[PDB]
This record gives C-alpha cells, sequence and structure tokens, in this order.
C-alpha cells in the first residue's frame, strides 16, 4: 500500500499522474484520495480498474458505507501492459484520464478541501507517483 501524506491538503488544479503496468494475473487496484491517516478514513475518491470483471468503478466512501457507484466506458487497461493515469482535481469535481483521453469525471461528493492523503493499493506496479 503505497501511501502519499498529504497534511496540508490540495486545491483546485492539482494534478496527480500516476505511471506503472498491471501485473499479468492481476484482479484489480485501486487509487484512493482519502480524508485522513486513521484507518478508515473517508474517501472523497475511489478509482477502480477491474481487470477481473472488465469494468472501473468509481465511488465514495463516508462514515465507513460506500455510495453510489458510477462506471466509466469499458476498461482502458490491460494484464502486462503500462499505463499512465491523471487524476484532475477542480472546483466541481475529479478528472480521470487514462492514455490519451479522458476516461471519466466525478463530481464531489465530499469537499476536496477534506483531502488528507493519497493511496494506491491492489495488484498494480506503481513505477511512479506525481502530485503537481
Amino acid at each position: 500500500p503505497h501511501k502519499s501524506s498529504l497534511p496540508e491538503g490540495i486545491r483546485p488544479g492539482t494534478v496527480l499522474r500516476i505511471r506503472g503496468l498491471v501485473p499479468p494475473n492481476a484482479s484489480r487496484f485501486h487509487v484512493n484520495l482519502l480524508c485522513g491517516e486513521e484507518q478508515g478514513s473517508d474517501a472523497a475518491l475511489h478509482f477502480n480498474p477491474r481487470l477481473d470483471t472488465s469494468e472501473v468503478v468509481f465511488n465514495s466512501k463516508e462514515q465507513g458505507s460506500w455510495g453510489r457507484e458510477e462506471r466509466g466506458p469499458g476498461v482502458p487497461f490491460q494484464r502486462g501492459q503500462p499505463f499512465e493515469v491523471l487524476i484532475i482535481a477542480s472546483d466541481d469535481g475529479f478528472k480521470a484520464v487514462v492514455g490519451d483521453a479522458q476516461y471519466h469525471h466525478f463530481r464531489h461528493r465530499l469537499p476536496l478541501a477534506r483531502v488528507r492523503l493519497v493511496e494506491v493499493g491492489g495488484d498494480v506496479q506503481l513505477d511512479s507517483v506525481r502530485i503537481f
């Protein structure tokens, strides 16, 4: 579980660039924007590519409960292939970019100002996480 602590927060114009590879027998992996360091902290954003079920799920988590799922179009990821993801924060939500194209827009459910941590986990080879 790869963590990038952001205890002073993030603001609109923050761009997360994630570079890595999906391993050849991957089931699923995720990128979480969390609101604290404690176990079970709220997730302003949960970005969850699922190779095992061929979908990409977006959701939030508040007081331990998952919200309503949104899905992107198809699955722009492949077992055994490298990827590049941007997650962009704006005033109204998060924009996900995969490879050469924008993939999905996720409107804020929690205030952006609550985000304090980026966490990447699951079946993923993480080569770099940059936060511009």
